[PDB]
């Protein structure tokens, strides 16, 4: 039945959007100059609608939201409305140090200041 | 094992990037006013390095290329370097009409004029 | 060690994926003008296995399963879902209903085949 | 040279069977309630021809053998004839404790008691 066929298309497309919502965004992590920088491909979002935060845990969290409204017949709606990404941080980040987030060309770049030395424990 | 672990980690990172290369970009497709619109999330790319193609078989093809060079330690390399996506268009493209592609905020917007007909039963 | 922990989890999944691609091994032979396909497909629900014949003459076996365990897991190799496409050496008989039987982790499929090929005359 | 092609095919079939023998069977290992459990997919084997052994070195060994012969033309013979798999257990096996092996639906399940301890900090 066509009605049956149509429903499947809707479900697949919705599954697709969700899959992207979990996967996006891919990130690159590297440490440079005592600086930890995270780069994320995050196309089509407002700067206001993006939030970057650090938990006390050294976890790095990225949240973004958008509304997409299209007028016309719709064949696919893959793009993710809602983004939540939680990122493990390899090393402890200096407390009370400036953190820079810049949003360019759909790319979110985060620089975290890096502390070189680790106090180690005896016994 | 230490060397092996590093090689393996490097291998694992390569796979993750490859997975992204396969799934990016997500696209939205909708048609209004005899126009088909494709919207794709393609962050962190250069317009000069992006190619958009229309095919005789009615596919739309998007190719993206970029160079990633990183200085210092690398913890993650998820972000895609090479993009190849082939989309089978729902509607036949108009044979002789202008086709437009734009790149803003990491988003590639493609507009294609469309050829179509629907038949009305005569009573 | 957490990342080392991270590496291990991925390797295990990669392993699971590898099994999903390879499983199952196939034995193919022709008996009595029938094509018999035997696949080793352990621990799957019979209700959960689908066998179908392609227009192109490919033979397809589909199976999926859920595996859930309680406690620490050291390995999860076993395949959750298998999609296998088999190209068929001989043209399949039209009509000619085909039967599938599943026992002891083994799925056996019997297919009738046309015994002759007509030849075009130029 | 079609017959030589056939010999080559027979060799290739032979290799495939060999590769499978190396990779079969895939195993699931989990430890719960002092029992370590191994689940392996070993379809189409006689119970009598399957051997399960526990090693001094703490390995678990699975051995199986089968006879496969067919009548008429053979197009493929992937399925393994003889199986040897050595698994090194994550945790110590409890000495002289009952171990159970069950084979059903082509699945071999092995239950092994383990010796382990954890230390609780005092005060
Ligand atoms: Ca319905
Ligand atoms: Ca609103
Ligand atoms: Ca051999
Ligand atoms: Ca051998």
């Amino acid at each position: 039945m066509n009605v049956i066929m149509r429903e499947i298309g809707k479900k697949l497309d919705e599954l697709s959007r969700e899959f992207y919502e979990s996967v996006i965004p891919p990130i690159d992590m590297y440490e440079e100059g005592g600086e930890l920088v995270v780069v994320a491909d995050l196309a089509g979002f407002n700067k206001d609608k993006i939030s970057v935060r650090l938990s006390a845990q050294n976890e790095l969290i990225i949240n973004a939201e958008r509304e997409i409204q299209y007028i016309g017949t719709k064949y696919a709606t893959q793009r993710p409305l809602k983004i939540h990404k939680v990122i493990r941080l390899p090393v402890k980040v200096k407390r009370d140090s400036q953190v820079t987030a810049k949003y360019e060309n759909g790319v979110l770049t985060i620089r975290i200041p890096v502390e070189g030395s680790v106090s180690i424990r005896i016994e």
